[PDB]
Formats: structure tokens, sequence, C-alpha cells
């Protein structure tokens, strides 16, 4: 029915619409986040988020593309235990050694279209597990660390 990710988005937007402005400026959003102190992102994940975002680098920020663009890289992203279940049905052991050129076929098989930038990246980091390799288990570790943390 609902997803926390749904949530999530949710709550942000009505944040950063909650200003009254027609739209809404990286130093606004910057504010915000040291106001809550929460989801603190780099300067890096801030300047690529709105160049995705905003196609037009027109000093302006779009709701739709915002929010279209969270909900896409979102999509690729699911809960902690839900990805685990899965793992461990298409693999009963716990090998790590998948070929990125399976991975992607599984991907775009499901019916998902993520950013190109989170499949480069995706295996730049799991291939940090090895060399040409794919370790799912790395990227699961890394999740729980931030979450715990």
């Amino acid at each position: 029915m609902a997803a926390l990710t749904d949530e999530q988005i949710r709550e942000a937007f009505n944040l950063f619409d909650a200003d009254g402005s027609g739209a809404i400026d990286a130093e606004e959003m910057a504010l915000a986040m040291k106001g809550l102190g929460f989801g603190d992102l780099p300067r890096d994940e801030v300047e690529r988020t709105v160049r995705s975002m905003n196609t037009n680098a027109n000093g302006l920020i779009e709701y739709g593309e915002f929010e279209r663009m969270v909900k896409s890289r979102m999509a690729q992203k699911d809960s902690p235990e839900e990805v685990l279940k899965a793992f461990q049905l298409f693999d009963l052991d716990k090998k790590g050694k998948i070929s990125f050129a399976n991975l992607k076929e599984v991907a775009k098989l499901l019916g998902e279209n993520p950013g190109d930038d989170v499949l480069q990246e995706m295996i730049a980091e799991a291939d940090e597990d090895g060399d040409g390799e794919v370790s799912f288990e790395e990227f699961k570790s890394v999740m729980m660390q931030m979450r715990g943390k």
C-alpha cells in the first residue's frame, strides 16, 4: 500500500514548499537540512542532485522534476528486509560472485529504469570488494552501517 520512501519524499517536499515560495533554491535546501540535523549530504551530492533534476541550469528548480527524480533514484533502493529476502531466494549461499552483466539484465527485466549514474556508481562501489566482481554483501553491509550510524 504505502512505503516509507513515499512518506520521506512527501515530508521533504512538504517542508520545502512550506517556505511559501514559488521555487526552492539550493541555499534553502541546505539551510533546511542543517536545521533538521538529519540527512546531511556532501556538496557533490547537492550539485549532482540539482544537475539531474534541473536539466536546464536557470537558477531555478521545478517541483515536478524534483519529485520525479527523487522517486526515480528511490525506486532503485528498497527496504533492508526486502532486499535481504530477495537475495536469499536468488541464492541460498553467499558467494558474492556475480557478473555485473547478469545483474543489469535482471534489473531491466524487473521493469526498473534507474539513473545511469546509479548504475555506474553502484558497480564502482561493489567493484571495490574485488576486481571486476559484484558482491551484494558489500552494498548491504554499507546500507546497514549507515542506518545504524
